């Protein structure tokens, strides 16, 4: 067997390029978008999350309860992206002997009002994926159970768009190889997305209009964006039991190079800096 395990850092500014030509001397980056051809917006990464009135998932995911969900929804690349994933992050203590998981399905760009307010149906979702004997049929019904419990709790519980995190993602790893998987996050930007304010942010749908992927959104009121000062870097590996990570991994993670900072969230840290007048519990790092 063998052991996975994952740890971020914090990368200052003046050291990044350094430390991205070191993991690009063992690890090419992973290009992924290998069918329409090269943009530069493709590496762009912006997730909606979202929560209610009572901040309840982010106290969730603060603490990290057994079951604990984070809603978000994702695109990549630019505002001509119609691809829409509609994600949900579940945490699972060790105690539980399941591990924490994440799930997302597609919706065209068109239909995500429609269905976080319940006037679009699982079962429409996915009728365009049924017609098609393409997915295999349980696998296509955990699609409609998540799309389902995710539509249940956005009403049940109220939730809304509360804070937007936007970042340039670059990923390495060498094909065939999966002992080390690194990610570095660069640009990246916390922006309110709720009401919590009487402002209406949103206008009555699930992502600001204002802006896109316009970094560093400057026509943003520095009450509802945070530039974050560093870049952040995630190193995941696996390890056969008796083998050793490679040796230039373990040097470059111990270096001044990096800083670590395990557990740190992109939704947290948004919220609370965002929105620090209504919350009464904080990350470490702060």
């Amino acid at each position: 067997n063998f052991v996975r395990q994952t740890t971020k850092y914090w990368v200052h500014p003046d050291n990044i390029t350094e430390l991205k030509l070191i993991i690009l001397k063992h690890l090419p980056v992973l290009v992924f978008n290998t069918n329409k051809e090269f943009e530069r917006e493709d590496s762009a990464i912006t997730s909606i999350y979202f929560d209610n009135e009572n901040l309840d998932l982010y106290y969730g995911r603060l603490r990290k309860d057994e079951g604990a969900e984070a809603h978000r929804l994702r695109w990549y690349g630019g505002m001509s992206t119609d691809t829409i994933f509609v994600e949900r992050k579940t945490h699972r203590e060790d105690w539980t002997g399941e591990k924490s998981v994440k799930a997302r399905f597609a919706l065209k760009e068109r239909h995500v009002n429609d269905f976080l307010k319940g006037k679009y149906t699982v079962d429409q979702v996915f009728a365009k994926m049924r017609k098609e004997g393409k997915k295999p049929m349980n696998e296509i019904e955990n699609l409609e159970a998540l799309a389902s419990e995710i539509q249940y709790v956005m009403l049940k519980k109220k939730l809304r768009p509360v804070v937007r995190s936007f970042y340039n993602r670059t990923a390495f790893q060498l094909p065939g190889d999966a002992r080390v998987r690194i990610s570095l996050d660069t640009e990246l930007t916390m922006v309110r997305e709720d009401n919590f304010d009487g402002v209406d942010r949103t206008h009555k749908n699930w992502r600001r209009t204002d802006i896109g992927v316009d970094w560093p959104f400057k026509q943003l009121d520095d009450k509802d964006i945070c530039r974050f000062p560093y870049a952040v870097l995630e190193v995941k590996l696996q390890t056969q039991l008796g083998q050793e990570p490679p040796e230039w991994v373990r040097e470059l993670v111990g270096s001044h190079l990096v800083e670590p900072v395990p557990k740190f969230s992109k939704f947290i840290h948004g919220v609370a800096t965002l929105l620090n007048d209504k919350v009464d519990s904080i990350p470490f790092w702060l």
